[PDB]
């Protein structure tokens, strides 16, 4: 029930790593060299219809990150998105990050979320976090 | 069902849906901040917002500020039971200032559903096929 | 129904910082001195078994986060993971970060998602947005 089409002859069908992956890999269609500090849109060349009920979360690599300090921005992938899915990767490194085609260089999960309707009210019911916030709950 | 919000102060604006199946409501600064590279702010949203049950509030970053300006959002975590401002940790890991005027969307707001599971110690778990597997343990390719 | 087990005497059972926190609070069973602009793989020493139907999503703490310049990579922990939670820790902050064993240093947070089986298909639906993004809506 995730739908995807390739838009190009260089996207890679995505594959779950295991069988209770929360991700499906995210394969890059083309090469990139990402200098240290910088970032690039990796294109995967696909289009998907997430099913309804969630969006598509483009969520980091545990390897990448701890190996070479590789992360993922941005990376909601909205349910009416039908362009082509791009994977924003940053090389936080000191070294420079080399994506080669058919590289699993991000995975994508389906967050299951609600579209609630907003609200606009005057005063909102207390709570007893209340305003805490922001380390409120202490070190440890 | 309802996200609930309300205004903490005039320079407040009612977060927006993007797109008609937009994940999320877009959230607008309620202030101007210059943002150094490779430095941090906690933009104020100046509202404060009801999280339907079962959920709690991501504050994501956009992808046009993320491809193009380098800015990410930090923390993000906005709990069922906060009722206080609305923080956008915002990083920009960007080689130039970044600037947000008020009225800038700089993040969205998504509804994430959760459970809220009980914690239970046991002795050991069942195993998986994946077992202590990760890290890369499936490969790069 | 979130079971977890004590991998050594170092761990520490999560908690809660609130009635309704999303996350369980992670505890370091180490120490780590993180220099700035440099990465670390905070061991947690326990496994976990997520409920049916969620992932645990390692998230950043604000207080870290706004005070520190802390912020959490990686962060996808499998339904079927039962290996050593490790929290990806990032020090982009212009100090040393000092994680000392038994401080709260990220969140767990039982994201629920989809497993759905994936379909390739020859196009998709057209919608309103299409292939707008990054940034397609505008700044303001
Ligand atoms: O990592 C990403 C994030 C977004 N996108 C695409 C899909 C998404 O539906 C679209 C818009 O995403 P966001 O709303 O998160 N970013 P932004 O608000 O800047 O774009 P827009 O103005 O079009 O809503 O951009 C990607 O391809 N990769
Ligand atoms: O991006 C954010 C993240 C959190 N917050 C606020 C709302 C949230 O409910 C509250 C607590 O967030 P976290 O638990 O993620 N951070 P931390 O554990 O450091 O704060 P606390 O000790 O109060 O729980 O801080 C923001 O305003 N913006
Ligand atoms: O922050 C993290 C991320 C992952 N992990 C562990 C648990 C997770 O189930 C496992 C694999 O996570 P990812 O799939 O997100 N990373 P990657 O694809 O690089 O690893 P693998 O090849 O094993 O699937 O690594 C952590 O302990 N901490
Ligand atoms: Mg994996
Ligand atoms: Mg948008
Ligand atoms: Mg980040
Ligand atoms: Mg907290």
């Amino acid at each position: 029930q995730l739908r995807f089409a390739r838009l190009s002859e260089h996207a890679t069908a995505p594959t779950r790593g295991s069988a209770r992956a929360a991700g499906y890999d995210l394969y890059s269609a083309y090469d990139y060299t990402i200098p240290p500090m910088e970032k690039a849109v990796v294109k995967t060349d696909i289009q998907i219809a997430l099913p309804s009920g969630c969006y598509g979360r483009v969520a980091p690599r545990s390897g990448l990150a701890a190996k070479h300090f590789i992360d993922v921005g941005a990376g909601v992938i909205d349910e009416d998105y039908r362009g082509n899915v791009g994977v924003v990767l940053f090389n936080f490194g000191k070294e420079k990050f080399e994506v080669k085609k058919g590289d699993r260089i991000a995975q994508l999960i389906c967050e299951r979320i609600f579209y609630p309707e907003i609200e606009e009210v005057q005063a909102l019911d207390d709570t007893e976090r209340g305003s805490g916030g922001f380390g409120s709950t202490g070190k440890n």
